[PDB]
């Protein structure tokens, strides 16, 4: 791999509904977004079947739950502008049509919830800068104008809340390094300058919060292995050194915090199967990678069920969505084998960033 | 103090709205519930002023946020039945009237959200058993019939989710010990038998989850000091031994998890001022108690703002509500002095359990 | 129990030799010190048999290993002065006669090794102050004059190194509180003033260092339960609050750090059997007490073998020494039942402090 | 660098005496071992001056403290056999001549103390296997015959005790991977087979024990950065995955456990200055590397003083030994600048393993 590579992305975006049922969003061969969901938040739930949103799209969709429980999806349209749709009532299959947010978008959209309930969307714009737009009232269709945060992006953005409620955004720069920018006051339009975390990355960055309130960032490195970095915390503006983990990965990573508070990461491995690693103690060292049977054709998308069980979604060799999951809430639970969520086939609609 | 004492309770119940503004509920000298709120989730926010719900009540109110962001309050009526009211839209001051849930209630109500979005209410009933009632569909006015969980209660109940989504309820028994009972499958009507945690307690129990997914229970003991106990976790059904902390307390305790992941506890101390203790490291030992200036007339009620700042509410010597808070999100932040939230005076409406 | 009680002490002092064999020292019905040892540092070792030191004594003996591996024992004589004897070669049963260190002693002696290799002995003196005496050259028979550290003692002293090499001494005061005093520079005659840790104690204090370099003190409290306190560390001069653990104990406690870095405490319980508690996680909560079969007649004395296995010594109902131990180095190892180390019977020679 | 490289070694071996004074051993331009020491275990101690052992040698010397406090040095002679010398009394400058242990040695010697007090020496032999020899009685000149442990070595060996008293040896193999072999019972001639930890290394391995009883191994990797691996512990035979830390190093690393229980590592960096990294929390992430002023000409050798202060020794550009140290015991202590321990110049006598 070249320093400017961007590892294969996940094939769906996933959210928990207000009642914690999982719901997935992808793009089919008709270039429309389709979605599917658990019919109940139970370990044996059926899935509803694939349902289409009318309209042709031109990015991977991004979904988030509003602070009033309603899911809302963001996507680039055929006009290269940002569009969104939403549940009109929480937990209900009554959706808006696609509605315009305008702009000129040159990445997949990334959505985050501010600590005051307002959704915020981050994209690369027509000038390769980071641009953003936000709800001006929590869980309302009153959106700001577009505003630039500058920079020069070469990955999709990844956004996450700090423990103190400040959004922080991570994106690869023109030097192939990881850069980041943050709100300097929680849920306010007061932002830092861009700063570099150094290190070349070859995937989009993925971010999660630890127990202790420290963000941790994962990405593939120049040598095609997973690497990670974390905030020092305790009111320091600093970050740790980077660490790599042995094992060549061949997709973006996906991180999750298990219900014991430990981090886990999933990624497609060198043999094209799903790999998993976990922290073996608090803050710990990391386990050797463990493999699940079966060749997969995307990065994993990882979620947690109502009961904490971890569930993983991937593109199969049949171009359909498959999943596996923990059979119990235990961190030592056994896992299922891949099962098909059939009814459509999927395409990787991610925006080709070059 | 006698083994059967129940330490002075908090004077309000508090919730975060969908947009994370704090909102408080208490009972005035007209025996009606009144509420007040931050007008914005900011460190300098004004408060709206006290607003009345019409209707006479006969318990402390309990508030929870639905899974669709709407606040909902539970209280005993003049008929000794359970009543509830709610926001008809998240973040909005449009409330239902008090609506009936019936029953015969002999404690304050305790409300919890299941891991599938459904509210559930626990009370002591006419026979001194634990009784419960629940939404049958998340965030809907479709409620179950009343059902008994048995037992013999001598405190108000305290309910909390386990990390795996099972509700667990704690209440003092006929022997003045702490007892508990739990869902054996997440968000299902499948419950354990009652089991004893031994130890005499002289307050209602207070429960919180740690980072690591272990519940921790706090209560005043027979010697009038704070004591605590925690789940061993890692798939064990066991709990630790009890520990007491030196320092005589004269109210119920209130616990919070700070945005660094450490536990803190607040309680009125032996000198009738607010005391605070914190874990000094991960799982740690606990700090000596620290005092805030000012004689207080209830237990503290503790909450976190949108940005993580901890805020504490108490009854003053003027019979009004006062608060203080961290001025920044830092775990070493300074604190304000008591400030008045004026406009009404409050009574302790808690049900007299004897 | 009265606040001025001092819980029953251990019946032997124990050390590891230079080759890590365990060796025990007690006083028989002839009022002489006798000793016994493992013949090899193995899980199945025989014990050598009891060997007498000639001479009548009037305290419990205290043993320490010199920095050149030789064991050295300290005891009060019939003249109320301090005496000592030593191995003349490490691991060898060639001992000096009892040799005089003079003084006037009114407690058992307590011995510690400074971080520069010099033994130091602490006693209560004729005036009830803490007095001390030390090697002036490591592992040599060149001893200082006696020097007073002042105070007013009502327990035997307990001494331990801080992580930074400063000796710290703990002893109950005239108010029945725990007090302490320390070197302010490592292995130097530069000492603090006495300071109080407050809390009444009803045993001698017992001290151990944690992994993280923080001292932790254990003692029985006024309510006859175990209590503990620890340094906050990270360059703070402070200590935590005290915590008690439920369960009435009827001897002094004995603490050990297991080879996983967690603390364990042993004590005779309310039913006169040996009880054990352990930290269940790092810094953790503490386990419920677990009991071993058999009524015992002293506090436990606890040690670790060459391989980390924990071993416990007690006075039996036959007035002889018994022991039990972990059968493997695992922190989940099984334990033996009491086994007799026969050949003599023992008396409690501890100085009657009143 | 090539996979078969072995990074520049430290220029001295160091030990603490029985009284904890530091003492260093190196080889001068006369091909003899010389030594120097602190005259007192104090922060301002003078050093004694360089003292010669007569006799020409052909490896780096290795020093250890016996279980009776006497230092003992091991070196290869002009006959390619192993020789040793020792203090005849602890803390005293009365040394034996070089005495023969025979053998045929093709690496530097590595010495470890068993958990029963017996020294043990590990070398690569004439057949490239690991060979060993040991005291048969603790701290005595009664040595075993030579015995082979097999394997094929391409680095010097590194030995360390497990928490349970079993010696474990680490060495690079014929595939340039890290391999290891261990006692299966503490301080017994019962050994495992060789097993591979995989990963190519380009230095000798360096091993330390954590607080929690888990060994951790450090080495330079194929990409010239530091990497590390640790035991999972809790009775597992497993190890973690490898992690690398960013930053190119140009010597072997040296690890230390600070008196707060956290690990630190020192190494010459890419700019030929001394670099340091530390764990920022328990088990933590690792800090960015920090540099000390001054170009150095060996790996660092790191030690701790009687009071815990960390001290580092290096070859200077003048071919003499220099050191720097923490001025206080605090983990946030300031550090001195390089100071010269003058009187001789040193050579790197390490055995050329190719």
């Amino acid at each position: 791999i070249e320093n400017s590579a961007i590892a294969l992305s996940g094939i769906v975006s996933v959210a928990n509904n207000a009642d914690n049922r999982l719901e997935v969003f992808g793009v089919s061969t008709d270039s429309a977004v389709w979605h599917n969901w658990q019919t109940a938040p139970l370990p044996n739930s059926s899935w509803a079947g694939w349902n289409k949103f009318n309209g042709v799209v031109t990015s991977k969709p991004a979904v988030h739950r509003n602070s009033d429980g309603r899911l809302e999806v963001f996507v680039r349209g055929t006009d290269n502008a940002l569009w969104h749709n939403w549940q009109t009532a929480a937990d209900t299959n009554t959706w808006s049509s696609w509605q315009p947010l305008y702009g000129g978008i040159t990445s997949n959209p990334e959505v985050c919830l501010n600590s005051d309930g307002r959704l915020e969307v981050f994209v690369r714009g027509s000038d390769n800068a980071l641009w953003h737009i936000w709800q001006t009232a929590a869980h309302t269709n009153s959106w700001s104008n577009w505003k630039s945060l500058g920079g020069t992006l070469t990955s999709n953005p990844a956004a996450h809340l700090n423990a103190d409620g400040r959004i922080e955004v991570f994106a690869r720069g023109a030097d192939n390094a990881l850069w980041h920018i943050w709100q300097t006051a929680a849920h306010t339009d007061q932002w830092s300058n861009w700063q570099s975390l150094k290190s070349v990355i070859t995937s989009d960055p993925v971010v999660i919060n630890n127990c202790d309130g420290r963000l941790e960032v994962f990405a593939r490195g120049a040598d095609s292995t997973l690497r990670h970095i974390s905030q020092i915390g305790s009111d320091s503006v600093s970050w740790s050194n980077w660490q790599c983990l042995d094992g060549v990965i061949t997709s973006a990573p996906a991180a999750v915090k298990n219900i014991s508070g430990q981090l886990e990461v999933f990624a497609r491995g060198a043999d094209n199967t799903l790999w998993r690693t976990w922290q073996t103690s608090h803050n710990g060292p990391w386990s050797n990678w463990s493999s699940f049977t079966g060749i997969i054709a995307s990065a994993p998308t990882v979620a947690k069920n109502s009961d904490g069980r971890i569930e993983v979604f991937v593109l199969g060799l049949d171009k359909a969505l498959w999943h596996l999951w923990q059979t119990t809430s235990s961190t030592t639970s056994s896992w299922t084998t891949w099962a098909l969520i059939g009814g459509i086939t999927l395409i990787d609609a991610s925006v080709i960033l070059e």
